[PDB]
C-alpha cells in the first residue's frame, strides 16, 4: 500500500495533526496518569489487531466525505473492515449464498438498474454485495460460516438491471471486550451500527462507487457509531403478500 | 496503569481529538491511497514496538507543559522512553558506573544543591541520573552494555548538596529503519536530539521533578525532534586545567 504523496504535503499534514492533538492535551489539562493509560491503550489496539476496526468506525467517514466532493453519482459511504475481493459471480437475477439457518429469516428482494449520469443503461456492469447475518457475523470473520455466506458478485444484464434476493440485515454491534469497546464503554457510549448492506458497484469505463444502504425505521439509525449513514441511503422496503420485503434502488456511475 | 478520570471528561476529550483529526483530513483532502498507508503505518508502530518512542518524541511535551503550569520549582521536561527504576545507590559524591570504553571520553563534573522554594537545604534527598553513552546507546536498551551503565541513585548529604562525575553526553539520534523514522524521513525531517542528562530529583515531603539538562553550544539545540529543550535547562560547562568540564546546578522542590 502506497500513497504517492510528497514530503511537503505530509509535513503540513503531520504538523497540524500533531498540533491538533497537542492542542487537545493543553486545552483539557491531560495528566500523567491519563497519558500512561493512553499509551497502554495504543499498544493493546495493535495487540488486539483492532486497528482497521477502530479507524473504520472513527476515521474513514472523513476520507469518504472528501472523495464525496468529487463525484456526481449515487451517495457513497465507508467500506468498513469486512470487504473481500473476487466473491463468486452470479447471474443478473440470483440468490445470495446462504445456509439453512439463513432461510429462516424474512427475505429481502433488491431490484434496480446501474445507469450513468445522463440515465443510460450500462451492460457488463457489476454489483459486489456483502453484509452480515441475523447474528451480526460476517463470513471469513467467524469460523462457523461458509466462506461466501451473503457475499457475491452480481452480473447485470444487457441493460444494467439486476434483481437480487438475500436476507434482511440485523443491527451490527461491534466487538466490546477489547480496546475499541473499552474505549466506547469508559465514555458511556454505545457500540451499535444500523442494519446495512455493503456494496461496490462498477461497470466498464466508470469510477466505481463504494456505499451502504440502510432501513427506514431501524434502530441506531441516528446514532451510528461509525457516523456513516446518510439520508440518501435509507431504503423503505414494502412487504409482498408472499411476506417478502421489496426494494428497488438504482446506482448512478461517474466517468472513470 | 489507571487514570481515575470520569466518562464525562473522556467523552469531551475524544470528541475534540477525533473532531480535530477528522478536521485535518477534510482540510487537506486526504485521499484513499493515503488512508491505507496511514492504517498500515499504525499496525507497524505496534508491531515494531515503537509506541513509547513515537509518543515520547511527538506527544509527551504537552503533558509536561500541562504539569509545568502547576509548579513553582526547577523547569521540568519529558522523561522519554528510557527511565529505569531502583538504579543502584551511590554516596553524596560519587562516580557513575561506566566501562573502560567510557573512560576514554572527556569527563563531566556536576555539582549543586537540592533546595526548597525558600532556598533551605534538604537532607535525605535523591538524584536519579541516567543518560546515554558517546555511542547514543542506553543500558538495558542495548545488550552489549552493563545493566547500570551511566544510571545511578545519588544520595545527597546533610544539607542537600551532591557532586557527581560521569561522561559528557553526545547527541542522540532516534532509531530510523522503523516506522517512526520512516515517518520523519518521508517528510524530509531529521531524527536528532540534543545531548542531555535525564534526572529525577526528589526529597522527603516534596513533589518530585522529572527533567533534562542540555549543553550551551550543542548541535540540534534549536531543533529538538522531541520539542523538549527549554532555555532554563541549558548548561554552560567550564573546563578545568585537569581538562574536565565543570557545572553546578541546583534543583528547587515544590511541596508534595
Ligand atoms: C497519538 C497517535 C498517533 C496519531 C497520528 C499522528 C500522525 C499523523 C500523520 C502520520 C502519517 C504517517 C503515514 C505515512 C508514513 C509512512 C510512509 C511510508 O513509508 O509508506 C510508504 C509509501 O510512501 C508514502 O506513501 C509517503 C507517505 C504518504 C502517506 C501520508 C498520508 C497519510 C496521512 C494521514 C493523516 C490523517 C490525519 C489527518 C509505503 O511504501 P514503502
Ligand atoms: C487515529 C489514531 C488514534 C488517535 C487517538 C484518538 C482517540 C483519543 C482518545 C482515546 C483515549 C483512550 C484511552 C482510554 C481508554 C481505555 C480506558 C481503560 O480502560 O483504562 C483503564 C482505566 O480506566 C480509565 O483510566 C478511564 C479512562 C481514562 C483515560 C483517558 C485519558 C486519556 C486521554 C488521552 C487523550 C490525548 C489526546 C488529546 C485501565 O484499567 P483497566
Ligand atoms: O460491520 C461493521 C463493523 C465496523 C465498522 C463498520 Cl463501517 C461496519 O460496517
Ligand atoms: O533518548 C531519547 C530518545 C527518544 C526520546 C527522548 Cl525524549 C529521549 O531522551
Ligand atoms: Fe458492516
Ligand atoms: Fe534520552
Amino acid at each position: 500500500a502506497t500513497a504517492d504523496t510528497s514530503p511537503e504535503r505530509l509535513a503540513a499534514i503531520a504538523k497540524d495533526a500533531l498540533g491538533a492533538l497537542n492542542d487537545v492535551i493543553l486545552k483539557h489539562g491531560v495528566t500523567y496518569p491519563e497519558y500512561r493509560v493512553f499509551k497502554q491503550w495504543l499498544i493493546d489496539v495493535g495487540e488486539g489487531g483492532e486497528w482497521p476496526l477502530f479507524l473504520d468506525v472513527f476515521i474513514e467517514h472523513s476520507v469518504e466525505e472528501v472523495l464525496a466532493r468529487s463525484r456526481k453519482g449515487t451517495m457513497g459511504s465507508i467500506e468498513g473492515p469486512y470487504y473481500i475481493e473476487n466473491s463468486p459471480e452470479l447471474p443478473s437475477k440470483c440468490t445470495l449464498p446462504m445456509r439453512e439457518e439463513d432461510e429462516k429469516i424474512t427475505p429481502l428482494v433488491f431490484s434496480g438498474q446501474v445507469t450513468d449520469l445522463d440515465g443510460n443503461g450500462l451492460a457488463g456492469a457489476k454489483v459486489e454485495l456483502w453484509h452480515a447475518d441475523n447474528d451480526g457475523y460476517y463470513s471469513q470473520f467467524a469460523p462457523h460460516l461458509p466462506e461466501w455466506n451473503l457475499r457475491g458478485t452480481i452480473i447485470a444484464d444487457e441493460e444494467g438491471r439486476y434483481e437480487i434476493t438475500t436476507i434482511q440485515p440485523a443491527p451490527y454491534q461491534i466487538p466490546t471486550d477489547g480496546p475499541t469497546g473499552q474505549f466506547i464503554e469508559a465514555q458511556n457510549g454505545h457500540p451499535w451500527r444500523p442494519a446495512h448492506l455493503h456494496l461496490i458497484v462498477s461497470a466498464p469505463g466508470k469510477e466505481s462507487v463504494t456505499t451502504q444502504l440502510y432501513f427506514k425505521g431501524g434502530e441506531w439509525i441516528d446514532s451510528d457509531v461509525a457516523s456513516a449513514t446518510k439520508p440518501e441511503l435509507i431504503l423503505d422496503p414494502k412487504t409482498g403478500d408472499d411476506g417478502k420485503n421489496y426494494v428497488t434502488y438504482n446506482f448512478v456511475l461517474d466517468p472513470a
